[PDB]
């Protein structure tokens, strides 16, 4: 029986791309926001929103993804009034564009935009005004981080992004990444800045490891990125 | 709200689609673990040490047919911790429980509510707060567990949920043991109103659950015997 109506938070999971989608909502004003929605599960998302009696104000992407197609464009039609949002530095199409310091207001809540490039130049982190939660996209993963060998990625930039924008948050602040490949669903700032095998290294040691992963080009990057630059629109049927 | 909030971590096992839940008291450093899987026990143990917790109980909601419990192996990796399962499951464990029993860890408590149906040994763990309920395969998100194996009974399942789960506060969270559609959490309010199966008449519910004509899970002939003996295979 806490005095204030707790924020509504629902974490969904797309098993193939291992992508996390996040639904945030004000329980009282029934306004909501959707972070990193996937195209294939867009109608599922929309169904839950209607079932919860919520109204979707924004469909937001932490960055231009290369592993799946965004559902933000589809949601504009499935939920009239909804607006697509993405960083200006992503260079990707959307109804609205944000940059560092921008605030996405929904109900009595707000997601504060902190630019955290590295994985891509357009990566941003969404911190709840409470500073109790942070949605880090692929900038910071649980016990890891996004690769920096593609999409004009820079390891040195990533290292500084996380240390200056995410690790500077309260230790108790939750970490909700855009992906997880090991069965986790959440972490904390305190955990990562203490235990993250990569980000606890020096910047030097970090850059040298990120360049030696020698991972392969993702399967969908050729079809995923362009579609996301156009807010999800791809050749039909 | 002066005492620290409960620690809660939801892990996911992709092939089995199983949810393992780590619950802990931040101030007491005492923890429990609900439905741990064998293939991810080392991972779970490592996380417990990283968080600086001491695992008291490795707990199972019921005797699983889809995977092998990590409760056995965790008794080795984290000495002092004990396996816990319902007496009615007929399964081997260090401790056995029944409706009404509390599993204490720090200032927190899991109220055991006997919720048979999917199996005779199914129980739902309700946080003393009444803000969370770990429902096993009794109540799934927008569904429920199959009732055609492990001596399951549909009429019992319907009653269990309606009497033990739907009686909880509407805003109480629902954390199932599985999900096959990308969800992680639900609420009592939602399932009470939206669960396509359990919102039906009991009589209707008993009918359709038998009509599914699904194939028995592949892992059952190996999971259940191993889980009846705390993870020991063959
Ligand atoms: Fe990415
Ligand atoms: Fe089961």
């Amino acid at each position: 029986g806490p005095v204030d109506a707790p924020i509504l938070l629902r974490q969904m999971f797309e098993p193939v791309s291992c992508t996390f989608t996040y639904l945030l909502g004000d329980r009282e004003s029934r306004e909501a926001v959707l972070i990193d929605p996937v195209l294939e599960t867009a109608p599922r998302d929309a169904q839950l929103i209607k079932e919860l009696g919520l109204r979707l104000l924004y469909a937001v992407n932490t960055h231009c993804h290369a592993d799946h197609i965004t559902g933000s464009g589809l949601l504009r039609s499935l939920l009239p009034g909804c607006q697509s949002v993405i960083s200006r530095l992503s260079g990707a199409q959307a109804d609205l564009h944000i940059e560092d310091g921008d605030s996405i207001r929904f109900g009595r809540f707000a997601l504060e935009t902190r630019a955290s490039p590295g994985h891509t130049p357009g990566c941003v982190t969404f911190v709840l005004n409470d500073h109790s939660m942070a949605f880090t996209g692929d900038a910071l993963l649980i016990r890891g981080c996004g690769r920096t060998d593609f999409q004009q990625g820079c390891a040195k930039t990533l290292y500084h992004s996380v240390h200056e924008k995410i690790f500077t948050l309260p230790g108790d602040c939750l970490i909700y990444p855009a992906h997880d490949y090991h069965g986790f669903t959440v972490s904390t700032v305190e955990e990562e800045r203490t235990l993250n095998p990569r980000l606890t290294l020096s910047c030097e040691e970090f850059v040298k490891i990120m360049g030696n992963l020698n991972l392969p080009k993702p399967q969908q990057i050729d079809f995923a990125v362009p579609a996301n630059m156009r807010c999800g629109v791809q050749t039909p049927t």
